[PDB]
RNA sequence: UACAAGAGCCUUUCUGU
RNA sequence: GAAAGGCUCUUGUU
């Protein structure tokens, strides 16, 4: 086991407008009635599942008298089974034979029922309600099975999801595929009572014309993605429609397989009220500092300079797209614009670029790099026009940030024919931050009280290879703020073993972030706040034990008797957890989704934790995923409110747009610099790999992977 | 490879068949 | 269930 628990909820949050909210979790009345767990052996293991709950239902219906009684029991389908009433077998195992017919053939079966635990509802109203302080996994995967057992006969599994054919609304697509429709089922605890989350979901199947149910697997073209696109298209509203018409058409309620073990499930979405926060104030620099209001997430950069600009004296232009395709008049015309652009958001651009040469292939990039570092004095970038996807990004990548120490900015070839002022606009972002300047920094005085003292933020997470593998490493990255502003980020990054979800070198990389941090400010951090993506619920206790420990590790080699607060947050971006707007007042832009800044910390969210959701982002498209928040670790004692605003202005500090993100910009960043370092991969044995991902000591301590 | 966000194919594969 | 990765597509945007 390990000695590290999760902090509990210090209080709620109050701060930010009220809003009424809907999500996707259904109330589940679960008696105090203890039920009973079997485990059932069928022979050989490579049993269908399908035969599996056939023939379990044959036992069922055919040892009814000696065993089985008059109850109906659930059944996974693999292995465990249960019954809300004892089976009168005590500690016994029976042995049973099964006949069935095959295709031409014929099989017998052999099956037994071993008693396995008692498992009680009672200790999980215990714990769904302030008195234990773990919910016991085993009862939610009981009440799991309890629930999925008739979604599992009446339609037909996938994964976790059952899908259902679709009536009337079938989009043929290509071939023989279908958009048959369906849902994921899940079973949450929360603070108030159990909590069944269902979220729409559609996939392609095998119906199609002269058997049935047969999922697609294979491969085909681009154009059934697309169509299933435009068939699955769905609004905030349209999903909420989707899943109460699929909660009314299910009726949970009177499934006898629900009803044996006296469970009732509300038939309505469940009302939570949100809380849409205040977004921090951008301040700008140059003439007037003009001072930006984010307004439903998002503001512009519209008569606004660089907090500090970084004025571009000698600059060089390779383009690697083909001259007749990318012309000197397109090149000319794209340096005018970009020039003008810049010299309006407090960036100078001086003049024409000093090089401007055409190129071909990833073998000409570190000679004319090294040409262009050999002749031009005091170059600053380097323009790659790049002919879309290519190997020449990764060389490039790989000689600026590795090999020569260059800054360089790569723009398609279509954003240089044809230009407009946001593509120009975001790249000067792109150039201004990866030039050493600071575009904009939070408002000093609408910042949570954590900014009162040195505080760094850091952001970590693990690309990891696909399985199957193991000569392609996981690559794990650490980003940390460098001033009280933080907008600028410093990058370490990690080579480690294949598929390692905790990340094994922290210690020394958040050593490397707390030496340039106290170089760069003249301070040390009192307080550091850590954001963790990439970690699931079930890696949760390791990874804190093995990363807290390597952050308390990392901060004692910095220096003896230095123990800063530690805040550790996991966020995890993908789930299904859904909210939308009860009043169509509240709803924002054609998706009709949830505002920036809605935080939801009640009766959905854990029951006992510091956890929260956050949408940070606006959503434009769809419906908006709210990122959740899990503080695994808390020294700080940092209020739910304040955690809540300093995630979201977090979220505000990303630097490549004038958006609030999903996700707070050392997540993202953190992000980054994985792919990066999985880009500097791409020419390749650990020590040739760890000093693959190594960047050059002029790239280190500026934001490349922006 | 201007950027954000949301979904689908597709890929290993734990499998479930 | 997940590594998120590709492949796109959509909304787009100063
Ligand atoms: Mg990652």
């Amino acid at each position: 086991g390990y000695a590290f628990k999760p902090p509990p909820r210090p209080d709620f949050g109050t701060s930010g407008r009220t809003i009424k909210l809907q999500a996707n979790f259904f109330e589940m009345d679960i008696p105090k009635i203890d039920i009973y767990h079997y485990e059932l052996d069928i022979k050989p293991e490579k049993c269908p599942r399908r035969v599996n709950r056939e023939i379990v239902e044959h036992m069922v219906q055919h040892f009814k008298t000696q065993i089985f009684g008059d109850r109906k029991p659930v059944f996974d389908g693999r292995k465990n089974l249960y019954t809300a009433m004892p089976l009168p077998i005590g500690r016994d195992k029976v042995e049973l034979e099964v006949t069935l017919p095959g295709e031409g053939k014929d099989r017998i079966f052999k099956v037994s029922i071993k008693w396995v635990s008692c498992v009680s509802l009672q200790a999980l109203h215990d714990a769904l309600s302030g008195r234990l302080p773990s919910v016991p996994f085993e009862t939610i995967q009981a009440l799991d099975v309890v629930m999925r057992h008739l979604p599992s006969m009446r339609y037909t599994p996938v994964g976790r999801s059952f899908f259902t054919a679709s009536e009337g609304c079938s989009n043929p697509l290509g071939g023989g595929r279908e958009v048959w429709f369906g849902f994921h089922q899940s079973v949450r605890p929360s603070l108030w009572k159990m909590m069944l989350n269902i979220d729409v979901s559609a996939t392609a199947f095998y119906k199609a014309q002269p058997v049935a149910g047969q999922r697609c697997i294979k491969k085909l073209t681009d154009n059934q993605t697309s169509t299933m696109i435009r068939a699955t298209a769905r609004s905030a509203p349209d999903r909420q429609e989707e899943i109460s018409k699929l909660m009314r058409s299910a009726s949970f309620n009177t499934d006898p397989y629900v009803r044996e073990f006296g469970i009732m499930v509300k038939d309505e979405m469940t009302d939570v009220t949100g809380r849409v926060l205040q977004p921090p104030s951008i301040l700008y620099g140059g003439r007037n500092k003009a001072i930006a209001t984010p307004v439903q997430g998002v503001w512009d950069m519209r008569n606004k300079q660089f907090h500090t600009g970084i004025e571009i004296k000698v600059w060089a232009i390779a383009c690697f797209a083909p001259q007749r395709q990318c012309t000197e008049v397109h090149l000319k015309s794209f340096t005018e614009q970009l020039r003008k652009i810049s010299r309006d958001a407090g960036m100078p651009i001086q003049g024409q670029p000093c090089f401007c040469k055409y190129a071909q292939g990833a073998d000409s990039v570190e000679p004319m790099f090294r040409h262009l570092k050999n002749t031009y004095a005091g170059l600053q970038l380097v323009v790659v026009i790049l002919p879309g996807k290519t190997p020449v990004y990764a060389e490039v990548k790989r000689v600026g940030d590795t090999v020569l120490g260059m800054a360089t900015q790569c723009v398609q070839m279509k954003n240089v024919q044809r230009t407009t002022p946001q593509t120009l606009s975001n790249l000067c972002l792109k150039i201004n931050v990866k030039l050493g300047g600071v575009n904009n920094i939070l408002l000093p005085q609408g910042r949570p009280p954590v900014f009162q003292q040195p505080v760094i933020f850091l952001g970590a997470d693990v690309t990891h290879p696909p399985a199957g593998d193991g000569k392609k490493p996981s690559i794990a990255a650490v980003v940390g703020s460098m001033d009280a502003h933080p907008n600028r980020y410093c990058a370490t990054v990690r080579v480690q073993q294949h598929r390692q979800e905790i990340i094994q070198d922290l210690a020394a990389m958040v050593r490397e972030l707390l030496i340039q941090f106290y170089k760069s400010t003249r301070f040390k951090p009192t307080r550091i706040i850590f954001y963790r993506a990439g970690v699931s619920e079930g890696q949760f206790q390791q990874v804190l034990h093995h990363e807290l420990l390597a952050i308390r590790e990392a901060c004692i080699k910095l220096e003896k008797d230095y123990q800063p607060g530690i805040t550790f947050i996991v966020v995890q971006k993908r789930h299904h957890t859904r909210l939308f707007c009860t009043d169509k007042n509240e709803r924002v832009g054609k998706s009709g989704n949830i505002p920036a800044g809605t935080t939801v910390d009640t009766k959905i969210t854990h029951p006992t934790e510091f956890d929260f959701y956050l949408c940070s982002h606006a959503g434009i498209q769809g419906t908006s995923r709210p990122s959740h928040y899990h503080v695994l670790w808390d020294d700080n004692r940092f209020s739910s409110d304040e955690l809540q605003i300093l995630t979201y202005q977090l979220c505000h500090t990303y630097v490549r747009c004038t958006r609030s993100v999903s996700i707070p910009a050392p997540a993202y960043y953190a992000h980054l610099v994985a792919f990066r370092a999985r880009y500097h991969l791409v020419d390749k044995d650990h020590q040739a790999l760890a000093k693959a991902v190594q960047v050059h000591q002029d790239t280190l301590r500026t934001m490349y992977f922006a």
